[PDB]
């Protein structure tokens, strides 16, 4: 439903080509909330049930409304959790393509993991998409030491995260369609560039 844990699950054996990395929102529910099932199934259109793995953020992730409030956005044991995801993601599948993604406190939690990130394992993300980017004003669009072109921000007109306040309102909701559309395309898009073709 709203739990996938196809790396933490996989067999190195049979690794997939591509593994994309999920964190959900603030009290969202499983490992995927709201937004990560509409990215997994276009996700496995294009690649197929066996050629991408999809793995939400468990764990120490609690997604607790309190964390929003610190310092990154979110707490050291939740950016621990999921560094420890991308490391796993390298030892078991090394020659994987990464894709990210996260939505609010998510979307701080992808930030804070992919700034402080080995950059050879950083290097292997093609892209990564954040919806209602907490940390978008204060970060200016940007996800700390990633480029620009990898990067896909999606934040509405009257969403206030995205203008540096925590409250949250009616736009903040409305991501839903996004993810189902230009957020995987991006994704696909994006590891067609590096994978080549």
């Amino acid at each position: 439903r709203t739990t996938r844990d196809d790396l933490i699950n996989g067999n190195s054996a049979s690794c997939a080509d591509v593994i994309f990395i999920y964190a959900r929102g603030s009290t969202e529910t499983g490992n995927l909330g709201t937004l990560g099932p509409s990215i997994a199934s276009n996700l496995e259109s294009a690649f197929g049930k066996d050629g991408v793995w999809i793995q939400g953020v468990g764990g120490a992730y609690r997604a607790t409304l309190g964390d929003n409030a610190l310092p990154r956005g979110t707490s050291s044991a939740a950016i621990r959790e999921m560094l420890g995801l991308f490391q796993q993601a390298n030892t078991k599948c090394p020659d994987a393509t990464l894709i990210a993604g996260g939505y609010s406190q998510g979307a701080a939690l992808a930030a804070a993991s992919i700034e402080d990130l080995d950059s050879a394992i950083r290097d292997k993300i093609a892209g990564t998409v954040l919806f209602g980017y907490t940390k978008n004003l204060q970060n200016r669009g940007r996800i700390p030491n990633y480029p620009a072109d990898r990067t896909k921000v999606f934040c509405k007109t009257g969403d206030l995260v995205c203008t540096g306040s925590l409250i949250v309102a009616a736009p903040h909701l409305a991501y839903g369609p996004d993810a189902e559309g230009p957020a995987p395309e991006f994704l696909i898009e994006k590891v067609r560039a590096v994978r080549g073709s």
